[PDB]
């Protein structure tokens, strides 16, 4: 009787169905595969990348850049949701080839570290190469590339280093404010009496009362299908796609729920 | 046509078929698997672990800890071969569980820091849970745990930072020279002519005169196999086991035939 | 006109007068400076220390330890109030010397990984030794050594990873109830409108809040001044010592007046 | 009797004496101060810098790039001679500031990471703010940065990790082989028998022989002394400057006769 073989992080084949960059607005694209946002911010200074995905969507995304007309030297900036292996998995691999900066605040940082493993909910099973952050960055810090300014908003529940970023661009010289909030989901968490997470429930409330006072006109999540985004019809795709109080209301009916049944 | 999973690192079912502690000498125990070398050494002052096998091997790893008497807390360094996924795996683990410091050198320290991502034969095939190095030792650094000094040897080729570990011990009372020397191979790898590795060659040449000057009276090896090891048979398992002369001696003759065939 | 020298990190005399360790519980001792706090607490299954004062008092520390019975290998954990070069200093040398862990926060071992660098209000000004967190800890978390139970409480204000221990002891079998409650001080920081800390007023009120709600009988501060505290007295250490109301309370008075000036 | 109060790094009112860019080679620079050499190679990619001082020397530095129409954006990559506080002081600042990587090899990497602290010979006596490498070198690799490949050489001594690097420029069309060669001083280093650097004199006596196979037309030094530059007179800078075969030689009668007293 040997021990158990290592078992790969296996995920929907939609999850990695590579397409071609999205446009959401005039200086922000999609540019990761379908069921995994990867958003491409183009500046007259450089590149900024939100998420990047499965760790072998790598290529994928600097295929899509340069169909941007964007080098990999241009990349200047990685920000990210949480350090989990379906969103900072390529981080690792992008930062050897396009010379760019990571920045993410402390918790988002250590995670990021030891490559997702010793997970405060999934342990050692969705590890991925570890990267590192050049820039820490607090509650409410503006990151400002090319003009366009991000403004960090902490929503801990899901990782306790889970960041909103928001940002205003255009849509033909009309500004539009975009809201990228992370997921508020917890799949198989012990949510009451958690001994690695004691405050999880607290965080988890305040993190809904975060994502409703967030500035947006145009909401996106890390999985398209937490905010109703259809990447794959295209020109439809934010058509019923929903506000931020309907995204942390609908989170909040299905955490309560789950921590109803917890207690049974 | 969707992007390929991830694939985990698969081995043979020998590499995690458990085994009881077998006893090398009267302070020397491998309390690894049948074909995965973890040795264990017991002092008045502490225990010394090196190298842990596969990351699943943790718990077994602890279990026999117990039935030599020696607990979590008395484990008090690690030391490694090479910090592969097949040797270095639950370093990650045990520093968690047992208190215990690693001591390693600069390359296998960095090697160990990515958890064996970006391998420069490999990439990232072999991912496995990071772990930090607590002291950085050089060439020929006497490491002293419990009276008993651990010299570090030297011999980069199958990785830039093997090290090949030689201390002293008793066969009740007779004093016993051990060697526990790195793997020589270079499975897969471009000898000739490699970006990643420019003198892989003169570092293996190195190598192979470095095992054979090592004082040697007993000769293990992280693969119990590439010294005619058989930690299966039990009492007869040095019976047929190779010198430090026919071990670097039959690996350099598998690797000038290698490097002959890479130029073909 | 050539450039600036560099210039030392000079404190006080009485920051580094070396004293006798001071007994405050059953199991909890003083064995710091005079004025500055390192808490050794002495279990069966070893020792723990919270904070360790200036670079300079690593090898004072370990006097006063042997005069305990407490070995160098005894030394488990080490605890922090937060990264500062005058608590977090010879945390680099006990790990070496001590085969010790040390149990922080995020925000706490990405400060102590820099060596202070970087501070948020002191930039490269207080650069000491870098040390690396071998355990991250979250808000509420249990530490449990040697049967005492260290309870973790986040007061982020003086630095984001500001961290107060509360454990219980006793004094000849009446149980005490000891809280080390970090630096509630804001000296020449900038409050009101800081890029580098945008939440820095909520998360100082929300930590006067946090600091009053502490189960404490007996109250200690890294700073003995801040709390009342003569540690040169000796049996009237405690004698004219704060409530955790008391210190909380007289803090806020501080922040309040300092933030109305700011303004002017 | 207190304790000794921490003691700044001061060197010569000459290592900080700033001075404008001198032209070396059609796209090489020295943009650092009289007596510490910082090189800047102009590239139709970006920049790439070699060593930068003193950690007080970023603001000159980044004044000297932009004279030299040189953004902060621009430089993609930092190279170092030596991970030590006169040379390689103000990494973690340009990091911050120039979004540029750093290279280097296993041991200028770990020593790099703890600001220099733990130094084999100065131990806690020359740190500077902590800084992390992005892409680990082997001897003999290849680093190319817009058409100018940049080839390392391992002249292990000065420190674990002392590299030379060596590339090919111009002088008005006729190629010129620069060799920027880092320290082969010992100054108060224990030669014979070091506990932490056991294998010194071999690896002295090795890097002897290395810089003088160095493909060198121009040879120089971290301290321009060493090389008989002088960067004050500006045009004949060079005149007096010695070769490869000098350099090495005159630096072993040194270390000869340094190694000699040391048994005395
Ligand atoms: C780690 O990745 C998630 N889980 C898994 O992939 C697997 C699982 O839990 O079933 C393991 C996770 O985070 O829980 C991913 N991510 C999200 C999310 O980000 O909301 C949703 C929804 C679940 O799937
Ligand atoms: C990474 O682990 C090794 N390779 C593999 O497991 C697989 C492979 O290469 O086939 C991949 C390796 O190091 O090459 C392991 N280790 C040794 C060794 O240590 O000698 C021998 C022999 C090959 O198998
Ligand atoms: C960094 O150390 C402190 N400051 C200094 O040592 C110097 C300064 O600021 O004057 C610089 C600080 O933290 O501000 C120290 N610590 C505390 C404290 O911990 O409360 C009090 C009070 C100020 O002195
Ligand atoms: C650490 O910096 C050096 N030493 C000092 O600054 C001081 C000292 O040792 O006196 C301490 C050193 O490396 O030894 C510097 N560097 C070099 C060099 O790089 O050759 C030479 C010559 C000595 O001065
Ligand atoms: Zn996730
Ligand atoms: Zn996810
Ligand atoms: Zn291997
Ligand atoms: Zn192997
Ligand atoms: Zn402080
Ligand atoms: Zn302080
Ligand atoms: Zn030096
Ligand atoms: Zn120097």
């Amino acid at each position: 009787a040997p021990l158990p073989q290592l078992r790969a992080y296996t995920v929907d084949a939609s999850w990695l169905q590579p397409m071609a960059p999205l446009q959401v607005a005039d200086h922000t694209w999609q540019i990761g595969t379908e069921d995994l946002t990867a958003l491409l911010v183009q500046t007259a200074e450089g590149a900024v990348l939100l998420d990047g995905g499965m760790p072998q969507m790598a290529g994928h995304l600097l295929d899509n850049m340069k169909l941007r007309g964007v080098a990999p030297q241009d990349l200047r900036l990685i920000l990210l949701s949480h350090a989990h292996a379906d969103h900072a998995g390529p981080v690792a691999e992008l930062k050897r080839r396009t010379g760019a900066h990571v920045a993410a605040n402390a918790e988002t940082a250590v995670l990021l570290a030891r490559g997702g493993s010793n997970d405060l909910h999934f342990g050692d099973g969705i590890t991925y190469p570890p990267a590192s952050a050049d820039r820490i960055i607090m509650d409410g810090e503006v990151v400002t590339v090319g003009g366009i300014a991000f403004t960090a908003h902490f929503m801990p529940g899901h990782t306790p280093g889970s960041t909103a970023w928001t940002w205003t661009d255009t849509r033909d010289g009309k500004p539009v404010r975009i809201a990228y909030a992370d997921s508020l989901s917890a799949p198989g968490y012990q949510l009451k009496g958690n001994p690695r997470y004691p405050r999880l429930i607290e965080d988890y409330k305040r993190s809904f009362a975060t994502v409703r006072a967030l500035p947006c006109d145009l909401l996106l999540t890390p999985h398209p299908g937490a905010s109703n985004w259809n990447y794959a019809v295209g020109s439809k795709a934010s058509a019923e796609a929903l506000t931020c109080n309907a995204y942390a209301d609908a989170a909040e009916k299905k955490f309560d729920a789950q921590l109803a049944r917890e207690t049974a």
